[PDB]
């Protein structure tokens, strides 16, 4: 029974999704897709607009077997960690395959990129080293090692993040020594994020353009962008508790978790650089908004989403030895299932004797300081839910057991 | 120059607060009115309704000349820790008289029991003692030995906390051989707590009856229950940062703080006793409301009140260790200007360079552990205050000047 895993966080599922999960089977030629999501907190740094289970609830339908999250210990962080977690979860889950996006549908630069470095490392440690020393930043002196090999006319622009999260999939299984093959196909329009909804032909728009057209208050626009599941779910969330998520709805958590917090305290956060707790502070106060607090913070050595990263730790209140304890993990502590179709279920009742780790369906099942952080952020997560709405979300987490799709016609059993 | 004691929490400042402050100039012949003042949070624990700059405002019209901070150190604590507190402050300020209101107009019971109960503090130990190995619990111990002696038709019913806080004035005043002459006058009508609005005449209703009339949406029900000053200031209040604040309001921020709280971290907050900080977490995520969380929450060793000051601990994040070391102090931390009238004004003026601690008006002035304290506790108040009204709130502990008004008619000169 043969697997092709996926690197996700769907927000929300859409068209291009399910033209992935289409085509990474066929591509692989696997009768089981596998996705890795980012739970309630993505990549990126901003909240899911919908809850991970209900995202869940669309896979399913839409041609994902299994759903399995993407701890947060993983999830929040800049593409290698990210890419390192994700991939040793599907490499955990024994799929052969490997389905990546991208601008191309060559695999073969991804591929040979990949061994360069890992074959020039040595010189590249010792070309920063030599760049460094004549004063240049880390970055800079990375940029210079780094085009002294590398540039020709190989390009893959290595910032196109499907291509920047491609690289370190294809790395992370080659440092990794993964019994796995990555595919890639090139995608199609709209833009790599931003823009807007197009004319027609399911055209699979971005999920930016999708979001805050949601947000931006139109649920039809974005139809034609939608499976059947997507919309029907979507709709039946914020029927449900009655929001749809933005980083903006958590900003009074942060003002009340900045208000809470010594300095001192404040630099033990993950991710809060060595004496910007100062900035941080100082900026809090007078920020009325979400923007406005990035844009007193914004810095060389902080993009706007790294700064994001950062803000949500500090909403989640993330330590850095917490961290730090759980990175050293060589591989992923536990799996977490957040649904199954019966194809899935069956191939995880045929694979569940191996997994080297827990297979988590309830959470009384078990503990560990990485799920404890899944737990927290899904706590947090559901803040600006209305009472007592919150209060029923919060009983999401526990008592909700792995959700079961029955793709010979449509059954939620439970 | 003579001025007298005044220790209030105005929520609001009513027909009865005006009546004492008369009462006070009146019966203990000093010509000026000083009201140490809990600030945003009070002694039961609750948030005040409005901002301590309104309330400042409704008492410096009322014929109240100076406002001091009570900090939320003594202020948001027991009545014993209260009044060593407050009375403390008063000291500083050297007010030549104190006085309070009780059920009763007669201290003479009140100074006859602190007396009587100092003369016998070697004796209620023992009892206490007795009665504690002999299997009772504390307080049935304390009850017991208190009884044995002083108990008779000689009353002073020691519940109708008027009498609670008196006694602990009274108590202070002694304790720290403070040249304070205590007085007292009765109460009349509505109830002590709760009930409602009278039928007319400038009755006085309770400060609550007034809240529970403006938490229903009512401020006209209570007009004959405010002075102009404090009906008016209400109004811009609301005006301004769009609402009064509630219990409830805060409900949002106990859940997150408590929900990236440790159970050892929980431990470490102030009036936490051991061992209760799991079924508080427990407590909080199936809690819908702060009414539903409050009953998990009850058991024999805490008073509802006390569990009300918990909440704002847990809220304001304040610890143990922290509270220990402030408490430790036998004297002021600081003198805290609130607001003056004229006459407030020539009083401090005179009596400034006798202060022994720092006048702080502006908060350049001088800087405290204590003072940090007083500070969270308002950049935690405003929380509840829709962005961007809840960022123009928080400016206002600094930049503002002290408030100054002229006794002779209505000036403001701000």
């Amino acid at each position: 029974m043969k697997a092709v895993g996926l690197v996700v966080e769907y927000n929300p599922f859409h068209n291009g999704h399910l033209y992935h999960a289409q085509t990474a089977k066929l591509q692989t030629g696997c009768d089981t897709a596998v996705a890795v999501m980012s739970g309630h907190f993505l990549q990126r740094g901003e909240p899911a607009v919908v809850s991970k289970w209900a995202r869940t609830k669309m896979a399913l339908q839409s041609g994902v077997d299994l759903v399995i999250e993407l701890p947060y210990l993983y999830a929040v962080q800049k593409a290698d960690i990210f890419a390192r977690g994700s991939v040793s979860i599907l490499n955990e889950l024994e799929c052969e395959a490997l389905f990546f996006g991208s601008e191309n549908g060559d695999i073969k630069p991804f591929l040979e990129t990949a061994q360069l470095i890992d074959e020039h490392k040595h010189i590249l440690n010792d070309r920063i080293k030599e760049e460094l020393k004549k004063g240049a930043s880390y970055p800079a002196a990375a940029a210079i090692a780094f085009s002294s090999i590398l540039h020709t006319e190989s390009a893959l622009d290595l910032s196109k993040p499907n291509n920047i999260l491609g690289y370190q999939y294809v790395t992370s299984i080659l440092t990794g020594g993964y019994p796995m093959k990555p595919y890639t196909t090139a995608r199609i329009s709209s833009d790599y994020h931003d823009a807007d909804l197009p004319e027609g032909e399911n055209h699979i728009a971005s999920a930016t353009s999708i979001r805050k057209a949601m947000i931006g208050q139109n649920l039809e626009a974005c139809l034609r962008f939608l499976p059947a599941a997507s919309a029907r779910e979507l709709a039946a969330y914020r029927k449900s508790f009655g929001l749809w998520h933005t980083p903006e709805s958590y900003f009074s958590y942060l003002k009340y978790s900045l208000s809470t917090v010594t300095a001192r305290e404040l630099q033990q956060v993950y991710e809060v650089e060595e004496g910007l707790e100062h900035r941080i502070i100082r900026s809090i106060r007078k920020s009325s908004s979400y923007q406005e607090f990035m844009e007193l913070l914004k810095t060389k050595r902080y993009t706007w989403t790294r700064l994001q990263r950062m803000n949500t730790h500090i909403l989640t209140r993330t330590k850095k030895q917490d961290m730090q304890k759980l990175l050293d993990n060589d591989k992923a502590p536990y799996i977490r299932l957040l649904g199954m179709t019966k194809k899935g279920q069956a191939y995880l009742s045929e694979k569940k004797k191996a997994l080297s780790v827990p297979l988590v369906s309830k959470l009384s099942s078990f503990s560990h300081p990485a799920l404890d952080l899944d737990v927290k952020a899904s706590r947090i997560y559901s803040l600006p839910i209305e009472e007592p709405l919150r209060t029923e979300f919060d009983l999401q987490e526990y008592g909700h057991a792995p959700i079961r799709y029955d793709e010979d016609e449509q059954h939620f059993l439970n």
